């Protein structure tokens, strides 16, 4: 329950800070592969608003485990930094194992 609200937290503040990756309102785009570590550079700034490391993590993961993110994760679309640039593209095995993980989730 604490560790839940902790965890929406820190999704608030990865959408309040970095929306043009975690604002889910209209849209939702492929992340750069770690992208994590660029979150953690700015963890003196959430860890002043409550938010820890580890509930940064939690949420990145929440983030990317739903089934909306993992459709997006299509063969050659762009992934995106914390702030919208293109850095890559989506591999077919990457969008083989989002589908795969899709699959599992659903069955």
């Amino acid at each position: 329950n604490q560790s839940k609200r902790a965890r929406s937290d820190a999704l608030l503040w990865l959408a309040a800070n970095f929306p043009e990756a975690f604002d889910n309102s209209l849209r939702i785009r492929p992340l750069k592969i770690g992208i994590m570590s660029d979150i953690l550079q700015h963890a003196e700034k959430a860890e002043q608003v409550g938010v820890s490391k580890s509930k940064l993590r939690e949420a990145v993961v929440l983030f990317t485990r739903r089934l909306d993110y993992l459709a997006c994760l299509k063969a050659r679309e762009v992934r995106i930094d914390l702030h919208g640039n293109p850095v890559a593209e989506v591999t077919e095995e990457e969008a083989e194992n989002a589908s795969m993980k899709i699959k599992k989730r659903v069955e």
